[PDB]
């Protein structure tokens, strides 16, 4: 018996009822899902074509997917679901819709064409037991009206930002783009603008007014497409795995790199509450619906006078909402807008509504008062369950270091350059040492590395940086390639040269290479 | 009890009925065949004639055909479908669309002519334990009527689309056509835009303008014909088992035929879902058919007005669609298209419909939420019992090395040029020292060439691709051709030369040749 | 009494006529101007904000302009109308649409936010003595309404197409966007796609296959924008006076540079002919228009049953045009579109139009026999008066030697590196030699510079790349910081380096640069 199990249980048990009930699910949103309480935190990643996302994700991982590539060109045909998976693998839409430890059993309304590019890629990685990242397809800039997709992506983007962790929309500099689709997308994100952070990336590499005016044009038309004149907070800075093309702005770049990536962080100990969060919201929406239909069905006469009765009460709908404010004590902010309930009224026959029925109302305050004040206490005792989603280093970042040391002054640190094999800086005579040195099964050992790169008599602590820029698969242990690229830095270092912060691809082992 | 026999049991069940009940075989589809289902994973191969469809397949293969011939003159005049026999042969169209356990036997209502030039092509092979392929007949570019041919190839590559694994098209560059009776046939593959892979073969022996603009000029004819303004994945490469004509654009033909491969590749995994995705399409287009019949029916009156009632019926058609759709809770995207509907509504008499049944309805429902829900377990259970199809190396690839490894700088390893028969560079001194060496059954085995052309002082890894040049069989083991082709790429980097990555025919031994 | 003069003559004498009295001008196009003949060829510049139009013109000119500035921001929020002035400057959009010997001012009908957002800068040079050249505003990629700007962008854009020599169409791979401004501004552009080059530029700082797939994904868009499946001829480089980033396609950029170029150097002798041939053109529709609203007027009713004939002509409108082809032998391509004629003549009166005057279309008949024929001696007598527009080198290019030979190997050619000042390729000391030999107003003299760097004994065609690279004015002669990079590559060649083709602006002098 988890909080979590006490949600969607209480949920089952005494929300759905009223929901069916009154339609709520024919009105403003269907009924849940065991889905939505037993998925983990989640980060959805929107944005147009070849705008990076996936370069995003995999910069998050530190590790490649078994379905998606990257690619400047857009390749994003589909959403992606990535999560994690026991085996490598991936699985596709219609049946990840269905899986029960899967959070997307109601995207099966839109069907067909959605769950074609819909997939999921399954793979194990600590990034993923914490969390799953729902790549979207680029948003497409090519002026498309709704009617030409297979599905309603304003409707299915809208059924996520329901439900999503975290919301990010990516914006590049070089294709600085602001497209209609985009737009109704954000009219589709409507309601949750706190999930929504705006992250400019590719600032590095355009110059410093190019950049400047680049974030200008794209939020001057920000402020009327959001419409909200409250500010969205920004992220501009470059994240890629590559050393940065203009050093300008790199001190603002990292800043705010460093502020989104802590505010990911934050989003473990952040997992279950905001599932109590939305299921608040929905309640209050819920029974605010539910009292509505209840006015609407008591004015509804016996038999007589229907149409004449239910073209005044469509009209004096407004005065509706006024009173069942003053005589509820329920606030402003929990109705729906009266203008879409006025073309949703229309709709529907006034004689098959449901009359006002105590028990729902009554138990659902209840509820408010006292079941979630008895789960509170489960939920303190579990705040530690999955607290550790972070935003993980990569390759080349001063965790890879491993037994080294990050930065310091010692005398058990050595000078800056007095031993390294010298013509050895070509790939066959670092091989001859790197087996002159024994290695076990083509590694040399972290302790052995040490032992053989202390007599180097260089720094620990620039030490620590060869062994973090060479160590690319992280495993704490050098092969020949990260060993020749290490020993490569080391001579570097001897004729004298600064070593870089992250390696390039250039530098990296070709068989190391994405 | 296979998850294919409970997919093929539950259709003949219980979705065959109202197929029957309500002619869904007279509207979209015929009723499926147990082909469907015990097929095995399936590529169909389309192009034009002299694109090099048949080379293509047996580049794949790495083995010849049976029935079908390489010729870059128009050879296939007959559908080609290869699939694993045990023993090497072939059998004919009206024996194939009636096999048990060939995916055919729903091609009968064509019949005739189709069934004359239609093929089948029995051999085992790795890769056809996994696959079969069908080999089309190259699509006629003489601007062709339909009624020209004795049978209708639209409809028949539709019935396939609706079914295969993986469509691909294939373009040439020396040849570059676009013909009405390729469009009308994509026009045909409409509805199923996913399986399409359009691949642009003899890329590299034009010049780079050349190859530039003939992929140009074929895919702005692409855009037009397709009509979906969605981008589709091109492949621009040479899959061609001889060494590269020009070589500016090597590293992009390399790079798109590995990625096609990969996909490709994909497929095993992919085999039962797929067969249960085409289910769940048939199944909600089934039902949608069912509830537009059922309403029709029940708006259809007893025996007088039936021609005024059936003429407003027919234009009434579309908001009986919305009508359905509002009271059925069913997505636009299940429906057929409403003109087609139309023409075929006319043509039948409205007193001879079925009323609405609604246990049909229920179970099909039932259907969907449960019977796939427990078969999920036993797709997870046998994800694994085919996951092996492959696009696999040839004769000439750096697996056949065999007990070689590829490329390394080893001390075990060694110089460029030490030892190999000087004037023995002629075939029957060849056979002189071949058969000095003692071979088995005129054959030098693995572990005897080994320590005779180590004794070569060569590089181990260049002594591999000597191996893998030489050994065209791919049994491991050296012949007397493929013992002479491997010394004379030793002798010839003894005079000084670098390997070729892929041999030429010309280096093929006569009798090894195609 | 010019061609031109004989031009606007006839049509002022002889086709206004049968325009006002048809209320041509009503329907098609309004009454011409004399400044559609009295213009000079002219290259109208389109393309989206950021594309580097500004870039473009001034790459052509090698001069900078008094109005427009160049900038990778959108900075053009004005028309440009850069012509042929006395002296450097500029003059406003209401003035330049009035102006005597200026094309535009049948521009006054759209008045207001158009004519303020136009602007005219009047510089004198070699390339505007033969063109003038209007750059537009970067066409918006903001999703925008046509009536949210505060002119027809549409409509102006089809009236410049009618009368342009040359409409460049410039895309960048940076930015790669295809907006529905564009897409509406194309249509617009319908009627005349000879006119049409598209070019897309900044293809050197991208990779190649980014590159390749940008021209790509540009191209799927353009191929159903233009809807016209014939091919457009496409220019792709970069047309741009720094040193190229990535020199992968660096001669597929040069030829397609070289290709545009000598189309544009083919305009001089083009200039006056076409506005004969949009003579014929407006001749022929005209003519078409007076046998269509003749036809109208003659089945016009006296004064009862107008209402209906009237609603039975605007249907009966095709076989009347029908008609009209078979009674007078002209071709359906002189007829407009049949549609467009429908909307544009129910809000016309039929009692008010005119009966049909032979006078007026057997003295066009006679102009199209007679009058164009006894101009063509004209014609062939003026073919050159003005041949020279060409689209010119820079202040690097290898007409800038002057007296030096190009390249060749002499031996009064001399040796790769014999003498230059060693310690003195710093700026100082370069101006302590460079009045050491004695210049003129602080500049050294062609021949004095000849001579004394003649004396380094560098090979003529060296050092006449030297000169090139050096003189960025153009003039002939060496400044100070002109002297000082020649010496500077003069050094760098003794140190041994290469000469680059074209100098960096951080190699060129920082008062030199933009």
């Amino acid at each position: 018996q988890t909080v979590t199990g006490g949600l969607r249980s209480l949920y089952q048990r005494k929300v759905l009822p009223l929901e069916e009930a009154y339609r709520f699910h024919e009105f403003h949103s269907p009924a849940l899902e065991d889905a939505d309480f037993e998925n983990k935190p989640m980060i959805l990643l929107v944005g147009q074509y070849s705008t990076g996302k996936t370069t995003f994700i995999r910069y998050l991982l530190e590790q490649d997917f078994p379905g998606m590539r990257i690619g400047p060109e857009p390749t994003t045909d589909s959403f992606i679901a990535v999560m994690y998976g026991e085996t490598e693998g991936s699985t596709p839409g219609n049946a990840l819709v269905v899986d029960p430890k899967k959070p997307f059993r109601k995207l099966s309304r839109f069907g067909n064409a959605f769950l074609n590019r819909f997939m999921c890629s399954q793979l194990p990685n600590q990034v993923l037991k914490s969390i799953s990242i729902i790549d979207s397809p680029g948003i497409l800039s090519g002026e498309k009206q709704r009617i030409s997709r297979g599905y309603d992506f304003c409707q299915v983007l809208q059924w996520f930002a329901e439900r999503v962790d975290r919301i990010i929309l990516l914006f590049d500099a070089h294709k600085l783009d602001i497209s209609d689709e985009f737009s109704e997308a954000i009219k589709a994100f409507r309601g949750q603008d706190d999930k929504i952070r705006v992250v400019l990336n590719k600032a590095d590499q355009v110059d410093t007014q190019q950049l400047m005016r680049v974030y200008g044009a794209l939020m001057w038309s920000l402020g009327k497409v959001i419409n909200t004149p409250e500010v969205l907070r920004v992220y501009i800075g470059s994240f890629w795995a590559q050393p940065l093309q203009n050093t300008d702005n790199r001190r603002l770049f990292e800043a705010e790199a460093q502020d989104l990536f802590r505010d990911i962080q934050s989003l473990p100990q952040k997992a279950a509450v905001r599932k109590l969060n939305d299921l608040i919201k929905r309640a209050r929406l819920a029974k605010v619906h539910a009292y509505i239909i209840s006015y609407l069905k008591k004015e509804m006469p016996n038999m007589f006078g229907k149409e004449n009765k239910k073209r005044e009460l469509i009209y004096r709908l407004p005065e509706i909402y006024v009173q069942l404010q003053r005589e509820y004590q329920i606030s402003a902010g929990d109705f729906p807008e009266v203008k879409a309930m006025q073309e949703q009224l229309e709709n529907y026959d006034f004689t098959k509504f449901h009359s006002l029925k105590p028990k729902l109302i009554e138990a659902v305050d209840n509820m408010l008062t006292n079941k979630i004040s008895s789960l509170m206490g489960l939920i303190s005792q579990e705040e530690m369950n999955m607290p550790t989603q972070m935003v993980q280093g990569g390759a080349f970042d001063g965790t890879t270091e491993g037994p080294f040391n990050q930065g310091y002054g010692e005398g058990a640190k050595e000078g800056a350059d007095e031993e390294e094999w010298v013509v050895a800086k070509d790939k066959p005579v670092y091989d001859e040492l790197f087996y002159t040195l024994s290695p076990i099964n083509g590694k040399i050992s972290g302790v052995n590395a040490k032992k053989e790169m202390v007599t180097s008599k260089l720094p620990n602590s620039v030490l620590g940086k060869i062994w973090k820029l060479a160590d690319c698969d992280c495993d704490g242990m050098l092969d020949e390639e990260e060993f020749a690229l290490a020993k490569h830095l080391i001579k570097i270092k001897l004729d004298g040269y600064e070593l870089p912060n992250s390696l390039p691809p250039h530098l990296v082992p070709p068989s190391h290479r994405k």
